[PDB]
């Protein structure tokens, strides 16, 4: 199954989008922390997600280390934000970010972002 992780400051975004993606077939795992993140990445090469969600406000990090480590490898990133943020789209740009959303999202939307991303037909 295609593999997700979501890194949000925020659980209960974590809690929504992994029951959303398994609801379609998508095993993910989510963290509070970035830094919780990279320490599986390091520790072993079998962990690695085919995309990772990632909140771009996480208060005293804004995912920062997690975009440096994955950037110019197989693992797209897709940049997830608050209703309000007027500026994610430079962002993702500048970022290389693959796409980006903002919260909440609609199911249809999300999901075919998430697919579109994976490489892989959408369910809806
Ligand atoms: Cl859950
Ligand atoms: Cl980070
Ligand atoms: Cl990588």
């Amino acid at each position: 199954k295609p593999f997700v992780v979501v890194v949000d400051d925020d659980a209960s975004v974590g809690r929504a989008i992994r029951r959303l993606l398994r609801s379609v077939g998508i095993a993910a795992d989510t963290y509070t922390s970035g830094d919780e993140f990279l320490d599986v990445l390091s520790a072993t090469p079998s962990y690695r997600p085919d995309c990772v969600i990632l909140d771009v406000q996480m208060p005293g990090s804004n995912g920062i280390e997690v975009q440096r480590r994955l950037a110019g490898g197989a693992v797209p990133v897709i940049f997830i934000t608050a209703h309000d943020d007027a500026g994610v789209r430079e962002t993702a740009l500048a970022a290389g970010a693959r796409a980006y959303l903002r919260k909440p999202f609609n199911d249809v939307l999300f999901i075919r972002t998430v697919c579109a991303v994976l490489g892989i037909a959408a369910p809806l």
